[PDB]
């Protein structure tokens, strides 16, 4: 684990500060690590590279989604194709870790999805909202009273950055169990709960 956190992190430190990490220029710590690992998830994809440094031990959690963005446009490795099985394969033992890192768990899942690609159609949704639900049945109810619930509040504003219009009524019942879990349990307030109804009410149908 700690080379390839490692690969990550010397792709992300050089004598230069004064530009950014997911994007091509000659001269970023992140670029040609990422060329790199474009060419080297044409063969290393399938072979469980994903569920080995989700939640494993760090010390630091400025390297971690630092290059999430910066994995780029290389085809048979999306992440579109790799999520299929990350919320089965988590559910496959009925216990999660839990605790403290059921929250670092999460947020895990909502800081890797907050990078999800803006070249995102309204298509690929086939086998996402059944992967949910089979969690979110479970999600609201291991939280203990006034306890750090913002693990569950970030996850809805990144859960609607998807561009879709035609099948996105499943996540309403967690979008009124999870509009009745942040007001009767803690101190919560309207900051970040009054532009969603907005937002869908500009672009929806």
């Amino acid at each position: 684990l700690d080379i390839m956190q490692s690969v990550g992190r010397l792709a992300s430190s050089t004598t230069f500060s004064n530009q950014a990490e997911s994007m091509m220029v000659p001269g970023n710590a992140a670029g040609v690590a990422k060329q790199f690992l474009r060419c080297i998830f044409h063969q290393l994809a399938p072979n469980g590279i994903f569920p080995q440094l989700f939640q494993s031990t760090i010390k630091d959690g400025t390297f971690l989604r630092t290059l999430a963005s910066s994995l780029m446009d290389f085809n048979e490795l999306s992440s579109i194709a790799a999520l299929s099985q990350l919320l089965e394969g988590l559910n496959n033992k009925k216990n999660l870790p839990a605790g403290g890192a059921m929250i670092r768990c999460l947020e895990n899942i909502a800081t890797f999805m907050e990078a999800l690609p803006m070249d995102s159609p309204s298509s690929l949704w086939t086998t996402i909202s059944n992967q949910f639900q089979t969690f979110f049945a479970k999600l609201p109810c291991v939280l203990p009273l006034k306890c750090s619930l913002d693990s569950s509040l970030r996850i809805m504003i990144c859960l609607l950055k998807i561009p879709s219009t035609n099948a996105t009524r499943s996540l309403l019942e967690p979008f009124s169990k999870l509009l009745s879990f942040v007001i009767q349990n803690a101190v919560f307030t309207l900051a970040y709960l009054v532009e969603l109804c907005g937002l869908c009410y500009r672009a929806f149908t």
